[PDB]
């Protein structure tokens, strides 16, 4: 019988493309529960599943809101096979702006979804994998969790939080046979404001922001991968017999992660990334 | 022009010790606002300050609960000089255990106090430093924010979060004249029915292995809050301060081993045997 996969954040992007890539795999070894915050966004998913000709019963949708442990629980109970072989923690919010303009609730929500939500997922599904002696957990990580970037203060916070969360658990899970990996993504082919911003921020920050934005759209256009490409990395990690804690989707940033970790006082990275972003 | 300093989490430990040290400084160069979750708890602080004859008016206490933006803003406007030269984000909570055994609320508390709490402070105090073109922010970091350790999953997630938040602001903040630094601490001096039900027997084992191993590292490695406090003073008076300062070099090897292997497999192997016999 098949490898049972459950994936959070499947309405679009990586989650959507991974779920159908797995459910449509010519091996037909995967049963996929693609989970979604709101079942009303499932159109694109079911369209793509139908384009790739996913066999009947390879793909099912569940509603799963990672802010709500009872929603988490109810989705787990809906896994008829009664176990999960592969958990993919992929749901995540973005947030982009000068720290002082971001609404307090929005800061809270990014943490609650990206970090607390990933904790809830692991709390709900890890016990069974431990008791069993097997399971793959994959977490959609980020380059913004390895290095900080201006105006991504809270997004970066949350992705660094995943590093810490996962690295700690991975040290516990060795003699269990459960393999937690992070899939470190760079930019990908799939948040700001105006008078809201400037009122709260200051006249010089206001302009340093769009010098970041209009710079970012450059790096978008030279390394923003396909989610198919990314999905495919999640696959290599599943089929890995001894998977590592991190996998990288693109190499275009391993220069800086060399430079960053040369200086343990860290002010080399600060200087170099400031020049590289602005001038 | 005295240096105005505002510090969170001053009822005890690092925050208390830094507060009295700056207020007693022979120069009387510093005016200290030492803040507390609850003011009723300020007894020990003033006793410590009285011990070093901190002159009158060199130390003020305030209530500041970092979970509440109004507490943060009210505390800010009690700063009679109308500015802060040095902001110390030191308030923090701990949480230790197997992930599946920790309460959901406890998990959200740690993130809210440790991460969002620090974001609130920065939201309330940074803009003033930006328009003025000057200011220092010191944040109490941890080696647990540089490397993950078993049963410290949520604690580490929060200290890692601090690293990303601060490193991201630091890149924005060079040209404004505002220096942010993390003071990276190691350990610092100051039930199995309920465990077992919420966790397999396998993990119940490891947790107590870890607990015995932690005891030892604490006996060997722990620092006085006063030694830590002195590193904050170095950062304060560094003419161009760096993003991190370490209160110990003890764990820098383990940290480099982790920096050697970006795939992270080496770190985990090493720390697993190192921790579990
Ligand atoms: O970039 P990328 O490919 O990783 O994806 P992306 O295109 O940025 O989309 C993020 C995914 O995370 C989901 N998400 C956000 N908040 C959630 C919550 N509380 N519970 C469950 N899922 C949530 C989103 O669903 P929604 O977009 O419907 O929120 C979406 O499916
Ligand atoms: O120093 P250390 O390493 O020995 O650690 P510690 O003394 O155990 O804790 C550091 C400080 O964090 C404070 N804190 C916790 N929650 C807070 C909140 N919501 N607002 C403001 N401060 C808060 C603590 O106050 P309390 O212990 O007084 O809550 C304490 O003064």
């Amino acid at each position: 019988a098949r490898t049972v996969v459950l994936i959070t954040g499947c309405s679009s992007g990586i989650g959507l493309h991974l779920a159908v890539r797995l459910a449509s795999d010519p091996s037909q070894s995967f049963k996929v529960y693609a989970t979604l915050r709101d079942l009303k966004t499932q159109g694109r998913l079911w369209e793509a599943a139908r384009a790739l000709a996913c066999p009947p019963g390879s793909l099912e949708t569940l509603q799963l809101d990672v802010r709500d442990s009872k929603s988490v629980a109810a989705a787990r109970e809906r896994v008829t096979e009664g176990r999960v072989d592969v958990l993919v923690c992929n749901a995540g919010l973005g947030l982009l702006g000068p720290l002082e303009a971001l609404g307090e609730d929005a800061v809270a929500s990014v943490l609650d979804v990206n970090v607390v939500g990933t904790v809830r997922m692991l709390q709900a599904f890890l016990p069974d994998m431990k008791r069993r002696g097997s399971g793959r957990v994959l977490v959609t990580g980020s380059v913004g969790g390895l290095m900080g970037l201006p105006f991504n203060d809270v997004y970066c916070a949350s992705k660094f939080a995943l590093e810490g969360l996962c690295e700690s658990l991975a040290v516990l899970l060795l003699p269990f046979g459960v393999h937690l990996s992070l899939i470190e993504c760079g930019p990908v082919h799939t948040l700001g404001s105006p008078e809201e911003v400037l009122d709260r921020t200051d006249i010089h920050t206001f302009h340093r922001f769009y010098q970041y934005l209009a710079h970012s759209k450059q790096v978008f256009r030279e390394a923003a991968q396909n989610p198919e490409e990314v999905a495919e990395v999640f696959l290599t990690a599943l089929r890995a017999p001894k998977p590592t804690l991190r996998y990288f989707t693109t190499e275009r940033f391993l220069p800086l992660l060399r430079m960053r970790l040369d200086d343990p006082s860290g002010s080399n990275y600060v200087t170099a990334m400031h020049r590289e972003v602005f001038g």
